[PDB]
């Protein structure tokens, strides 16, 4: 005797020993990502070609 | 006996030792960027080609 079994209802395991099929289907993915930056430019100039005489001595 | 199970209510985690499935849906992007700039040029000149005698002293 293997005790009351369902009619209608779905064969599904219910006792230790009982068989169920596992459909293994995994897909997993992860990403991550970053950046930084920073930049500095600087240019700095001054000439005097010609100098007038009253501005000579400076 | 596993206790009072509603019929029509979805099946839900209720206490200790439930399952339940997660979707791990994470998709998180951030970005920043800026900028500065300042900008000077200066020409000046003044040349007496021909000086005029009346003006030459000057």
């Amino acid at each position: 005797n293997y005790g009351y079994q369902p009619l209608f209802e779905d064969r599904r395991p219910r006792n230790i020993g009982d068989t169920l099929t596992i459909v293994l289907q995994e897909n997993v993915s992860a990403s991550k990502s970053s950046s930084a930056n920073a930049s500095r430019d600087g240019k700095t100039s001054f000439g005097f070609d010609t100098v007038p005489r009253y501005l000579q001595g400076l």
